[PDB]
């Protein structure tokens, strides 16, 4: 109830939400099966300060792409025309069911790169991914909006 409200509210408007903020709401959130999160997705970054996140704001990064469970691609960026295209130079990526703080869910595995997305439900159209990429201190936390 509160979790997925109070976050669809942060994520619909674009607003920025610190990271133990977001965690203390996420840790509420229902897992998602795999194929919930097939099709096209626009993402959004909770913590617009973090040095990934200026360099995906700098990239122009859309969202991504569920194809099925074997093939993802995880960095849709516009390009200067405003048509979406496929950035395939960290690799492409797949989904698998992974745990995070004993909840499973349908996790975003890259290829290439050691980083993990745990996504959990916050509606049919809305999911908080939690990024698990080694050495990180911490875990760190973006959204994306199903296209329909």
């Amino acid at each position: 109830m509160d979790a997925e409200q109070r976050l669809a509210k942060i994520i619909a408007s674009g607003d920025e939400c610190d990271r133990a903020t977001v965690e203390e709401l996420y840790d509420r959130l229902a897992p998602v099966p795999v194929d919930f999160m097939l099709g096209t997705w626009r993402g959004g970054i909770f913590d617009r300060g973090d040095a990934l996140a200026g360099m995906l704001l700098g990239m122009n990064w859309y969202g991504k792409r569920f194809i099925d469970r074997d093939h993802v691609e995880p960095l849709l960026c516009r390009s200067p025309d405003g048509s979406i295209y496929s950035y395939e130079k960290l690799g492409l990526a797949r989904l698998r069911e992974v745990a995070l703080r004993g909840t499973v869910s349908a996790a975003m595995i890259y290829d290439k790169q050691p980083i993990i997305d745990h996504f959990r439900r916050v509606n049919d159209d809305m999911v908080v991914g939690a990024m698990d990429a080694k050495g990180q201190p911490d875990i760190l936390y973006f959204h994306l909006t199903r296209e329909r």
